[PDB]
């Protein structure tokens, strides 16, 4: 009865808005959630392995930004198949559009996968799918918000 | 470029509130102006009994939310108004009482609804299922009676018809 | 472990195939499956009563055409309590957009609910949620398909 | 006025195939022209090892319909010039191989989707759990051997790591 839940879309789709809805969800019926963040009970690591064998005593697991975790996949299925509720907020694409970190490896391990969308900020009429980085940087990890990336339909992200 | 209604429905404790405000957040960010109804330059929140106390307000929105839908009993004219107007009406709402009977007027709303979404909570009871239901803790009848985890539990199905 | 599911949405929007493709997915998995129509098993009937206990002997119930069925509530629920997950196919309005049949009273029942969507078909480049009589018809029930309806968008529904 | 890409996804007997076509039937009867791509004045049915072999004969409809999206090794270039050139571009594929392994190109193509849809199946080995995996029957190794139930199963978690 364990499983592993993957939420995906560009940035400002509310993917952490989400995750802890279904947490605060599993908080209410006594079911007790651990939340890894990455850099009730929430931890921040910059790799999963750090987390010992302290998953193991908790029901649920939550991490954010799923992406920048290199050993997602095992961890992820290790404590599935310990009977335990994953749940990864990622994204699954780069601001180039490129797969991003091990999400895409995860999604054949996944029983559900939900890609949320955001609201397109140039036409600001269309649902947004990707993200475009608005600063000149060129490495992929890049931790920031609305300061360097912006959330596009898929006109407005090949427009200028 | 059209308007719309939109349903967010489940039980209680299923994050309707949070989801509706998600959505909100999200057109708040591509710089869309939000009005957000609550009962009893971007984003405005009114608190009222019944909707038409907003008259015309709305007009001045891009987007309209209405969190505990069920309360309002002028809620499909309303947002049938709205959405010709080309708002995009969003409502959460539960779409039963703790009897699982038709809570207000969401069930008249359905059918002009171009998405509803239903949301489930976790089981109380049993913890390990998922809760489509509302079960009331306390012993009243009347069926609006507002409050929280202290009058109020979700349950899945054979938790609802369980006892303790 | 039993349930009430619903599917719902207007004419053309796949729900039937939808309904089916349900079916056959547990088909495959050798769960039994009954298949009530209105008018693997597949009986036809114009009252859910018609069925006598025979629906005891599946693991799945299927009800297409769910809104013609007056007593579509507690024959679902009677289902579901005793196990079985109960599958209904429906329109959730009419022709002028008012609750149609029961369909209404079962969304509170239900543990899942999906409202799909077709194509609008005046302006062809919309989702269609509503359907449109093109007869002069006045009477609610009034069985047909292409020739008596067609689903459109909410400018479509309106304009002329 | 545009273009996109859909993806759907999930292990064999969910249901994709279907539903693809559902997506088709429904376009077809709004008088939306589909090319319906399967591997090996509205409607049209071709069949290919790889995409490229179609030219340019997608520009001539509406809506393109790519079913076993995993087999094609150009599926991610194919589906973006088809989506930016206006299309409505919609695969059904296995998100993964008996083994679990990204299954061909499908993975870098989520990233270009705007929506993503996953199905499950029923469990054929507990027969009372949905099914997200495929295992095979048989005994062989290599990824791509076309085949049904006399070769694949679909399962969930538990019975896919389990024997008989
Ligand atoms: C789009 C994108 C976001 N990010 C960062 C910005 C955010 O802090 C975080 C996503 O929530 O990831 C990247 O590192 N690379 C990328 O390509
Ligand atoms: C289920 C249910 C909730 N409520 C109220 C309690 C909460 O204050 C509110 C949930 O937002 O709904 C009722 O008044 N009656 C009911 O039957
Ligand atoms: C829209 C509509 C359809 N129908 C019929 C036509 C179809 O045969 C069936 C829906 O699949 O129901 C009605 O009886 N009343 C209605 O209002
Ligand atoms: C899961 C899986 C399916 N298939 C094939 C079998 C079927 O003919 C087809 C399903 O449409 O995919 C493989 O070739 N390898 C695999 O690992
Ligand atoms: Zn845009
Ligand atoms: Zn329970
Ligand atoms: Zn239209
Ligand atoms: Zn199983």
């Amino acid at each position: 009865r364990g499983r592993i839940e993957l939420i995906i879309g560009p940035m400002f789709a509310g993917k952490t808005t989400e995750l802890m809805r279904r947490v605060k969800r599993e908080i209410h019926a006594r079911r007790s959630c651990f939340v890894i963040k990455y850099s009730r009970a929430q931890a921040a690591v910059s790799q999963l392995t750090e987390v010992r064998d302290t998953w193991k005593r908790f029901d649920v697991l939550a991490i954010d930004e799923g992406q920048f975790f290199s050993d997602l996949v095992d961890f992820c299925n290790t404590a599935a198949d310990a009977g335990k509720v994953v749940m990864v907020s990622a994204l699954d694409g780069d601001y180039r559009r490129k797969p991003f970190g091990q999400i895409c490896e995860l999604v054949p391990y996944c029983e559900a996968v939900d890609k949320l969308t955001a609201v397109c900020m140039m036409c600001h009429e269309q649902p947004a799918c990707f993200t475009r980085r608005t600063v000149n940087v060129e490495q992929q990890e890049l931790i920031g918000g609305a300061d360097m990336y912006i959330a596009t339909c898929r006109e407005c992200y090949s427009k200028q």
